[PDB]
């Protein structure tokens, strides 16, 4: 197996929800840069394997980690798999880069939202990222990186996605408070807000929604996942060392009013 | 019983957590303005009665409603009591003004936050306000008002209150998304962000915290609850008809950097 | 009313939003200085309307954006306040006067830029500066901005720049003046019918109405009611703020 | 590097942050126009440093904030680009040049105000305007603002106003230029050691260091690395943004 070197050679990274979509693109980019990437998934193990194998065929290093998030024991399951894999491959449990990308999306009348729907959105999109950050701190060296994938919908009124917006609003608070907490350790903590992005899902196959999504960006297109990944990879690098506690707009001009 | 008239005469209002602190001040001000005020509480029934009686002795109309928020059946319990009281006193269940003020606060190391602590903060401060709004829409006439009491801590990094900050970040999203949803009904939906406010609690009796809280405002004082209530009462009035989807900074210059 | 015994200057009060603000502050009991550049008869009408409804008011001419402007304004203001009250004290300052323009960004000239900045940002700064010498503790400074500082509008970029500058006044002066308990805030109206012919053209009115989540352009009274609140003791704990009075124009 | 074949103008590149930006863009492969007002020898040093490390660069003199400034700048720039590349195409524009000042708000003069606005807001607007005629699709406009647009700083209110105006350029022009895929963004450095004597005074350096959550003032390279990212294809989906490169100065 040939080894491609890059700016993140020697670093380790966890990307949650890396089996497809934006997460996949993030893992691929971090892997290309030289980071040993833990490609996390809930149930898409074949997709996750494809990503990890892609990273390795291109000269990188990667492995998959299964953990359903939003249920009791989730963070323990995640970190058992992560730390086993990191120890096997590096001799240590150190985690340099954490990308909280896994999330769920939903569209529906606000009048129809149930308490169970609210709990699930909040459990996956806000609660799990908090507890993943909390657990990561015990193994993240000084100079680390935490990047939380939010949404432009925290700045664009979208009644049919209020629950989702609430969960991402909570997510964004992680960067604000933890950036200060972790300043002395030089761990940067930032939110990245993608605009509408073609994740290859069934919902993007629907003509009615797909038509309106393209016009949200000032560029008149939805994003390719790679356009979001390139921003995350920058934040994960030395070049973004003076950026912390920030909201980074990667929406292609969706937040212009 | 003598009747004092004001700008809100004929209107009805629910103020959650109106037994003490900011909520009490809000109820008193809305009552003085002529609104029939439902003074809500969880367990401080004697304090709630004192508030309602204060409102009535000053020429207004008020009654108390018990509901523990953040538990199954909470919104049903709340609205059973509210609607019974409104029907008894007005012949209708119409609710003109909704103030989501009830909330919990906590200070502690981020490393020590437990999942149970997170759930409770989110259940009371974000989830319950969402479901209260959802339920209120079925009884709120066009021209109504929804005011959510947030916190300046959504804009000031405060590691020992990250969980609280997350919950208020979620809360703030309610005004953004619902303002658009409800535009055609002319129901305004806004967030108000108090700065540190003397609520008469035990925590304000502690010298160490009380000293640092006073210096957060550019005025070098903590707020009196009445200073926050006067802002809420404005938002509840006709004079604030062109304000919706807004974050209203009632922090006495706490958010200046 | 709640401003009885207070004095106020409302710049650009001869018409539009400023006229509505003057009328509202006067009704609440403030002695209002009704400022104008060339609209002397319209200014006189506003002052008379305030008097007619039981208040006190007078007019003060000053063309803003030219050398000597703030001197002219404050000579007229302070003389008029001293004559009427026995003091030059100014409790409430509303920087409302402003100019608006639409055009392709490629056609903006340096002269157009200077004029916009001179009236919309520079004059408000020097008016605030001069007002500090005569504003008692518990005073109020309210700057009328625009929602266009938050909504990308290429045909109004120079106006946007000027209002972005104006908004910084509240940020920095709120901290400077905290110990005097003078609040300093920006109010951002949405599209508001100022009585100009522009707003009577159906196609233009329709387009502008759709900017608000309410599907209407504002009446000036809707903005004035917000300003009067900020000028009152009810807004004593609001300083350094951006107050969105746009009818939901800033929702994305 | 990732900017090979691209051309760039960095205003105020003779020293400080602009010098670091020029050096970084040149290392990435851009032909860099190193602009200055009076620092000709320092500008020459920067251009030589770029050449020495394998790149291409040249200097262009223009005093900004005076009549004819943009004409002088673009005559020099376009002639130099045409000579070196055969075209006047400008891919990357960095409005970095700016003036800073501290003093009591009561002592600010109209002349001080005009100078600050002329250099920090007006010249960037007219530079952008002129650049549109020679910027190809896929270009980049990056305006260097300041964290002080978000941190109340009474002794720097006029600077704050000027930077608040500057920030509006990205908002409005991002929408104007979307169909050309030219991104327009503001970068906000925190306190950054620009090599001036101010930063060698221990007491001042200590105070400024505490503004960042890292307890240090920035090296110019930390800011330049952010600008170089924005100038690259990696930032193609960032437009109309405020990018906080302040080391956690804006946390409250
Ligand atoms: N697409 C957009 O337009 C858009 C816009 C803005 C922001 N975002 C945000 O970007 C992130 C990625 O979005 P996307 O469109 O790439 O998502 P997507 O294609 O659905 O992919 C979701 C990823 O998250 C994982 N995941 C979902 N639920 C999980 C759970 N409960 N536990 C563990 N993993 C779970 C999935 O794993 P499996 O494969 O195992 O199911 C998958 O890898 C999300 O946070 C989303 O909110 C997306
Ligand atoms: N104090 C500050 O400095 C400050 C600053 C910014 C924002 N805020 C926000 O302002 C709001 C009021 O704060 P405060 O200081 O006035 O509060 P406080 O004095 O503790 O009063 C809390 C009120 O909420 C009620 N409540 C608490 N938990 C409840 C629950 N689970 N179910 C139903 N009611 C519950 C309490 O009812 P009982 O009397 O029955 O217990 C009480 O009426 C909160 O949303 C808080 O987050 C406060
Ligand atoms: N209308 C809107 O949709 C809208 C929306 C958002 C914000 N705004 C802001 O609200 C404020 C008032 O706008 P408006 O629509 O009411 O404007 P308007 O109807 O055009 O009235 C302009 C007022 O300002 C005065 N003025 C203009 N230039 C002046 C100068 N150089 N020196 C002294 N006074 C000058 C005018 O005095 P004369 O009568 O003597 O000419 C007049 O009283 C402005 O700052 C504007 O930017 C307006
Ligand atoms: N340093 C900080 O802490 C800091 C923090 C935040 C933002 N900023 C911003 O970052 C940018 C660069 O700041 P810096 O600290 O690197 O500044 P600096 O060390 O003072 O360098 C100023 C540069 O701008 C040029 N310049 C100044 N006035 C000019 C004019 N009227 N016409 C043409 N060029 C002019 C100078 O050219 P000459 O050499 O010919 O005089 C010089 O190259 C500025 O926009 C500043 O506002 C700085």
């Amino acid at each position: 197996h040939h080894h491609r070197s890059g700016n993140l050679t020697g670093k380790t990274a966890l990307v949650t929800g890396a089996s497809r979509g934006i997460g996949r693109a993030i893992a691929e980019k971090l892997g290309y840069a030289g980071a040993l990437v833990a490609v996390h998934y809930a149930t898409g193990a074949d997709a996750a394997a494809e990503v990890a194998e892609s990273i390795e065929k291109d000269g990188g290093r990667a492995f998959t980690v299964k953990a359903e998030l939003g249920v009791p024991g989730d963070v323990d399951v995640l970190f058992e798999g992560l730390e086993r894999g990191l120890k096997e491959r590096t001799g240590a449990t150190d985690l340099d880069i954490l990308v909280n990308n896994a999330g769920v999306m939903a569209m529906g009348a606000p009048e129809e939202v149930t308490p169970e729907m609210f709990d699930r959105m909040m459990a996956v999109n806000a609660k799990a990222p908090f507890f993943i950050v909390q657990r990561a701190l015990s193994v993240m060296p000084d100079g680390g990186r935490i990047i939380n994938v939010s949404s432009g919908l925290t700045r664009v009124a979208s009644p049919d996605q209020v629950t989702y917006g609430m969960s991402k609003g909570a997510l964004e608070q992680i960067a604000l408070h933890f950036s200060r907490h972790l300043g002395s350790r030089r761990i940067t903590v930032n939110s990245v807000a993608p605009g509408s992005t073609d994740n290859g899902s069934a919902l993007f196959q629907i003509p009615e929604v797909r038509e309106t999504l393209s016009q949200l960006s000032t560029f008149g297109e939805v994003a390719e996942p790679a356009a979001i990944a390139d921003v995350v990879a920058f934040l994960a690098s030395e070049d973004a060392r003076w950026i912390t506690g920030a909201f980074i707009d990667a929406s292609g001009g969706t937040l212009l009013g």
